[PDB]
């Protein structure tokens, strides 16, 4: 008799982020990966190269210059607000 | 008789982040990975290279220059607020 | 008769971060990894290289220059607030 | 007759971070890893290299220069506040 | 008849961090790892290298220069506050 009651009665004015889950090489099975996922300026360079990517003779030069003027200005991230003044000014 | 009551009655104006879970090479099974995941400027360089990536003879130069003028300005991260003044100013 | 009551009645205006879980090479099974995960400037260089990545003869130079002018300015991280003035100023 | 009552009645305006869990090479099973996890400037260089990563003959130079002008300014981390003035100024 | 009542009635405006858990190579099982985990500038260099990582002949130079101008300024870490003025100024 599984019973999940979430947020039954809401008279007011809220700001909500609900997530209700009810259950009864690289291999992934039977999962929930990302629901509210925020990835900002994420980088992956060499992921899951194949079987024997450099088998016998390899002269590999891996230079990774992460070098830049960047400006991430997020006034409210994954954050609800009922009554508020959210501002980014310059 | 599993019964989960979350946030039954809310008269006011809240700011909520609910997450209700009810249950009855690299291999991952039967999981919930990231629900409210915030990844800022995350980096992965060599992940899960294949079987025998440099087997016999390898001359590998791995230079990883993480070098940049960066500005992450987050006024409210994963943080709700009911009545408030959230500001980023310059 | 499992019964979980969380936050039954809320008249006021709160700021909440709820998480209710009710249960009845690298291998991970049957888990909940990250729910409110905040990863800022996280780095992983060599993770889970394959079977025999440098088997017989390897001349590996691993230079990892973590060197940059960076500015992470987070006014409120994973921290809700009901009535407040949250500000980042310059 | 397992019964968990958390935060039954809240008239006021709080700022809460609830987490209610109710239960009845590198291998990890049957766990909850990170719920409110905050990782700032975390680094992992060589994790879980494969079976026999440098088996017979290896000339490995591992130089790890962690050297940079960095500024992490977090005004409130994993810390809710009901009525308050939280400020980062310059 | 397990019964856990936490924070039954709260009239005022608090700032709370609740965590209620109710239960009835490197291998880890059946655990709760980190709930409110704050890791700042944590580093792990060589963790869980595979079976026989340098078996027969190895000339390994491990130089780890942890050398940088860094500024971590956290005004309130894992510390809620009801009525307060929390400030980082420069």
């Amino acid at each position: 008799p599984l019973m999940v009651k979430v947020l039954d009665a809401v008279r007011g004015s809220p700001a909500i982020n609900v997530a209700v889950h009810v259950f009864r090489l690289t291999t992934e099975e039977e999962f929930v990966e990302g629901i509210y996922k925020v990835e900002i300026d994420t980088k992956s360079y060499w992921k899951a190269l194949g079987i024997s990517p450099f088998h016998e003779h390899a002269e590999v030069v891996f230079t990774a210059n992460d070098s830049g003027p960047r400006r991430y200005t997020i006034a409210a991230l994954l954050s609800p607000y009922s009554y508020s003044t959210t501002a980014v000014v310059t």
